[PDB]
């Protein structure tokens, strides 16, 4: 793969969001992925709606939790592949309140046809990322809690508990690192982002990597 990829610079990554007091990281990971895949497939970058998943996805458990694979499954099999725009269906569950699913009054911003699950292989991940755009990944986010900045090189890697967005990497660095977009606002980490070492399966980052398919 290329020595370095940063999908932010290429316009496939929206501003950092904030899930708030709701267990919806799974929806933010899924949407960030679809946002990146939709742009890189050749369409204008558009912000898409986590609230659609929080309120309408019947496979997952709204603010109680969920899985990116199940979110992809719901979008394709229950919503005809369609993803509503962030603007037309704003995120209101940041206080943990969960309105009922609202199917009316929105604009469709993107569409997906399937999803893939990537092998548990950092090189396989980097190539698919470099080709297709940002990727949905799960991490053990234990070491995320005290992170101010820098590259994590001894990330607690015991148990997966948090969905994030993989937007890039940089091998021409010492250590080399992945770039991750978190959903804890831009006042956490490196303006919303975190760097973790690439090649040592930091935070169990290789274990559950997925992506929507566009087109
Ligand atoms: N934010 C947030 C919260 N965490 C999640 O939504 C995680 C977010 C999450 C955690 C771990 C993950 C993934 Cl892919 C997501 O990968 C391994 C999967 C473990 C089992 O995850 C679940 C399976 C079924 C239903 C929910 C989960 C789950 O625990 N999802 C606390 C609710």
């Amino acid at each position: 793969a290329p020595a370095a990829v940063d999908w932010r610079e290429k316009g496939a990554v929206t501003p950092v969001k904030d899930q708030g007091q709701c267990g919806s990281c799974w929806a933010f990971s899924t949407i960030g992925n679809i946002e990146g895949q939709w742009q890189v497939a050749g369409n204008p970058l558009v912000s898409l709606s986590e609230q659609m998943l929080v309120s309408c996805d019947t496979i997952d458990f709204g603010c109680g939790g969920g899985l990116m694979d199940n979110a992809f499954n719901w979008i394709v099999n229950s919503n005809g592949g369609n993803v509503f725009t962030e603007a037309s269906y704003p995120y209101v569950s940041g206080n943990g309140e969960q309105p009922q699913c609202q199917m009316n009054g929105h604009e469709i911003g993107a569409a997906i046809t399937d999803h893939v699950d990537l092998p548990q292989d950092e090189d396989a991940i980097a190539a698919y990322l470099a080709e297709n755009g940002p990727l949905a990944i799960a991490v053990d986010a234990t070491s995320f809690m005290d992170y101010n900045g820098g590259i994590l090189t001894s990330c607690t890697s015991e148990q997966l508990d948090h969905g994030v967005l993989l937007v890039g990497y940089n091998d021409a660095s010492n250590p080399p690192y992945w770039i991750i977009k978190n959903s804890w606002s831009n006042m956490w980490g490196e303006d919303g982002y975190i760097r973790i070492e690439k090649g040592t399966n930091q935070c169990l980052m290789n274990q559950a990597v997925s992506s929507a398919v566009v087109g």
